[PDB]
């Protein structure tokens, strides 16, 4: 218990040595499924090392990303409110291709809960970075040309297969982004 307190503080100054240390004292098995679940209940974690580890492109970090996108659920949920949930459980690692990589995961797993909305996972992808970026362009103020509703759903045409989303889960999710910035964890 104090040893796992100590594992808690480790994880969080050193993802790879906290979970080196967890695995090595028998606190946690090592297997990308009891790891994913270690940081998807984030108790005692700080949610930058989670998303630090998370972040890793070694294989194993990878099927842990992959394990740990699958314990989020993301049924009957529109692509922000999902994004939202996802956004909150650990800290967006800065470099690009890692962010990449991790929405790459979170589209796959929308999908998966929400077949249907999506021709494919990739127009969820490219979905996804639309609003990302429409977060930043609304609530940044650096960004003095703000996207209108219109410029958003003109911006996103062709991306469904070819051709455009129905406006309506456009200007719904551009609403939410517009009412509330995503917060973004520490």
């Amino acid at each position: 218990n104090k040893q796992v307190a100590m594992g808690r503080k480790k994880f969080n100054m050193d993802p790879k040595k906290g979970i080196q240390f967890l695995i090595e004292n028998d606190l946690l098995k090592n297997t990308c499924e009891d790891i994913a679940q270690f940081l998807y209940k984030g108790e005692g974690l700080n949610k930058t090392a989670i998303g630090d580890y998370l972040g890793e492109r070694d294989e194993f970090n990878i099927q842990v990303l992959h394990a740990f996108v699958e314990l989020h659920e993301f049924t009957d949920l529109n692509l922000v409110q999902a994004l939202r949930q996802f956004l909150w459980s650990f800290r967006l690692p800065g470099e690009a291709q890692k962010i990449d990589r991790m929405m790459e995961a979170f589209a796959q797993r929308y999908c998966q809960c929400n077949n249907g909305v999506f021709q494919s996972t990739d127009t969820c992808y490219v979905l996804s970075f639309a609003i990302i970026m429409l977060n930043t362009s609304l609530h940044n103020p650096n960004v003095k040309d703000k996207p209108t509703v219109e410029r958003f759903i003109a911006m996103n045409r062709g991306i469904n297969d070819g051709g455009d989303l129905p406006e309506e889960l456009l200007r719904n999710l551009y609403e939410s982004i517009k009412n509330e910035p995503f917060k973004i964890p520490e």
